[PDB]
């Protein structure tokens, strides 16, 4: 029987972690600090998980909030917000949900956000320090597989990883860190495209001692593509249900760890961007 | 046996291509593209590379000039000399040769280089506008080994590719070409890390349809680990007094269907990738 991480039990901690480094900052007498999350539009699913990150910036003692705005802004307005927000020595972290309208150029609207207020570090020079190295922020979400996995105490050294990547976005970045020498990680990494059909992708899973499913697509994963005691970490959401690109039940048989949809890497994605907030709010 | 792909061919069709596009950049009544590259201390291979690039330069139309300052130089008046070149509207291409001295933090130098003049792409901001799909210029050894493949024809999309490397700055640049989305050829991407058993590299080379060594250790690759008709690239440079890259050319020359020599191969790529680098830099 494979072991179940809680996600949602591991990041509700490491927002207590925060909570208190939150309290010490302000008892020091510093300002308490602020995050800005910009929403543009009205899809469901970015206020489910918009929500999702004020709730916790306000758990840990971070106030918040979501400047919500029409579909049709234009580029050079929200670049106006955004400009205002990063000029407010109160604003101390600031983030555009995505995805955003055609009409708005995503690229110049994340490297518009200051740096050093950029807590989803999508900004193009922190990209750049997170590939070398020389980064204090790193993207919620690869953290927060990184924290899965170190937190539980999974080797990685010289071990096998397999990333089914949706996007370059989504699949490289934790792949990054899981190859970075020693947060390192020191592994060997195998990076799937949405291009290699699952029977190629299988000859890759069943070498693999972790296998992060990002690429969206229900039961993606399954028990046969799967050595036995490995460790697989789901970051896929699929919708009237929501699960994971993983199946569960079938790998919760052979699989060594699994996390599960919902309640896995999501909560843990929210927590990492509170981490990110309070590094950016001590400068 | 196998094709061997010549890439000193290869990077004559691209220099080619660099002294047309000069010319008519010139012809336009434009500055001639200049690149300065900065060349520290005495290592016999390095001024060997950037005497093989000022070459380049010369035969495709592009001024250059190499600075050669001592090892003992220190970080600050490397930093002072790379901001005059920063400020000097004649220079277009700014490069730093590495490796530096041991003292010379090479992290702060390479940030240092204006992002206009990066022709080598190894500042902070480059780097990341590789990784996010919004660059100018691109890394030239990487860049070059995609040339290779995407010259001679060889399939990617969905195809398995494994990079061997010795460091993070040398195979994720290379896998991250590949794995993008069409530069860019939609490849699934294996990056071995140094701390890889032979045998543990084998089971993910035979698997794949275009092997890329770049790690410098001599016969990493031997047929055994090939799969028939695999492209085998050869980015490695070693001595054993002979020049060799890190294939055992002979033997993968059977069971290959494309194989890269070396020297003659990724090297010349490398210095032709440049070339373009340097006249996107002069143009703005
Ligand atoms: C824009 N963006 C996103 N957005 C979308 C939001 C909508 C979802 O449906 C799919 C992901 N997710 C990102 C980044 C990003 O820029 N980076 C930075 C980064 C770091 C290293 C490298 Cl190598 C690269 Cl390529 C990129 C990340 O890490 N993640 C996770
Ligand atoms: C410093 N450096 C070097 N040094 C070489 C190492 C081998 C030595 O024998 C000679 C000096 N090679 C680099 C870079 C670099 O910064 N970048 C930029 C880059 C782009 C994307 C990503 Cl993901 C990353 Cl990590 C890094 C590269 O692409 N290459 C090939
Ligand atoms: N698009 C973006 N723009 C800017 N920065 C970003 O990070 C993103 N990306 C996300 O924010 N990704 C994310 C995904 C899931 C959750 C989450 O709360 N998941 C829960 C419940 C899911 C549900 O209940 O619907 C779970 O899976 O347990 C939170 C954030
Ligand atoms: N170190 C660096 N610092 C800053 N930016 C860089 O890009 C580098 N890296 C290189 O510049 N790499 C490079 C390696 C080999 C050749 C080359 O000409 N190889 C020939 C002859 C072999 C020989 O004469 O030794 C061949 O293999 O055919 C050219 C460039």
């Amino acid at each position: 029987e494979a072991v179940v991480i809680s996600g949602r039990k591991l990041a509700q901690q490491i927002k207590q972690e925060v909570r208190q480094e939150v309290e010490e900052w302000v008892a020091s007498g510093n300002k308490r600090p602020h995050l800005s999350v910009i929403l543009v539009g009205e899809n469901p699913a970015s206020h489910s998980y918009v929500l999702n990150k004020t709730r916790a910036a306000a758990v840990v003692g971070i106030n918040s909030e979501t400047i919500m705005k029409p579909a049709s802004i234009s580029e050079e307005e929200l670049l106006n917000l955004i400009n205002k927000l990063n000029n407010d020595d109160n604003v101390d972290g600031l983030l555009v949900q995505l995805p955003l309208p055609e009409h708005i150029d995503e690229r110049r609207i994340c490297n518009a956000v200051s740096p050093d207020k950029d807590v989803d570090g999508f900004h193009v020079i922190n990209v750049g320090r997170m590939c070398l190295d020389q980064y204090s922020m790193l993207p919620a979400t690869p953290w927060g597989v990184w924290e899965i996995i170190k937190r539980t105490g999974i080797p990685t050294l010289g071990k096998n990883v397999v990333v089914a990547g949706r996007s370059k976005n989504v699949g490289m970045p934790i792949a990054m860190l899981l190859h970075t020498d020693g947060p390192g990680g020191d592994a060997t990494v195998t990076i799937s495209h949405r291009y290699t059909p699952k029977e190629q992708l299988k000859k890759h899973t069943i070498l693999a001692d972790i296998v992060i499913s990002a690429a969206g697509i229900p039961n993606l994963i399954t028990a046969d593509m799967i050595k036995e005691g490995a460790a697989v970490i789901d970051v896929g959401i699929n919708r009237p249900k929501l699960v994971g690109d993983v199946d569960f039940e079938g790998v919760r048989q052979k699989a060594g760890y699994i996390t599960p949809v919902p309640g896995g890497v999501g909560p843990m994605t929210v927590a990492m961007l509170m981490k990110n907030t309070i590094i950016a709010a001590k400068k």
